[PDB]
């Protein structure tokens, strides 16, 4: 089984930690705002994903840099029902990917919380996150629901599929 270091970032409350343990434990666990980081190795399609879950609160976003070096794939998780902060998510996203340290990272977007009445569809997120305006770079917007599991594995698959 080949290995892949995945860094997972997003605004506070996007659902990063939930994705982590749904993937790993298969259950929907109780979480708290992440202060340091979490780490689980998830093995799917003969590949060992090394997934790092980092707190998203504003004061601790400067810590994200510490984790860049090494990362082969970025998973950026978005609350799709959080219309007030999508612009903010755009910023942070672009900061990540432009840092020389992530020049060669594959970019998986989790458009999360799709179960919620205002799902702000996948195509929306894609345009609203200024992804369309990005070529010469491997990116995909996966719809998901972290509580149920929908899209999660499908995202892992894309990272498997899109890693040379
Ligand atoms: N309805 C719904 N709720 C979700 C979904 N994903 C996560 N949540 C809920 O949102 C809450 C916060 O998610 P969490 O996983 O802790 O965010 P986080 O990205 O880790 O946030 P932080 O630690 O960076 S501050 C949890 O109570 C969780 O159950 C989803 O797809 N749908
Ligand atoms: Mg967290």
């Amino acid at each position: 089984n080949k290995e892949m270091r995945i860094l997972m970032l997003g605004l506070d409350a996007a659902g990063k930690t939930t994705i982590l343990y749904k993937l790993k434990l298969g259950q929907s666990v109780t979480t708290i705002p992440t202060v340091g980081f979490n780490v689980e190795t998830v093995t799917y399609k003969n590949v060992k994903f090394n997934v790092w879950d980092v707190g998203g609160q504003d004061k601790i976003r400067p810590l994200w840099r510490h984790y860049y070096t090494g990362t082969q794939g970025l998973i950026f998780v978005v609350d799709c029902a959080d219309r007030d902060r999508i612009d903010e998510a755009r910023q942070e996203l672009h900061r990540i990917i432009n840092d020389r340290e992530m020049r060669d990272a594959i970019i998986l977007i989790f458009a999360n919380k799709q179960d919620l009445p205002d799902a702000m569809k996948p195509h929306e997120i894609q345009e609203k996150l200024g992804l369309t305006r990005i070529r010469d770079r491997n990116w995909y917007v996966q719809p998901s629901c972290a509580t149920s599991g929908d899209g999660l594995y499908e995202g892992l698959t894309w990272l498997t599929s899109n890693y040379k």
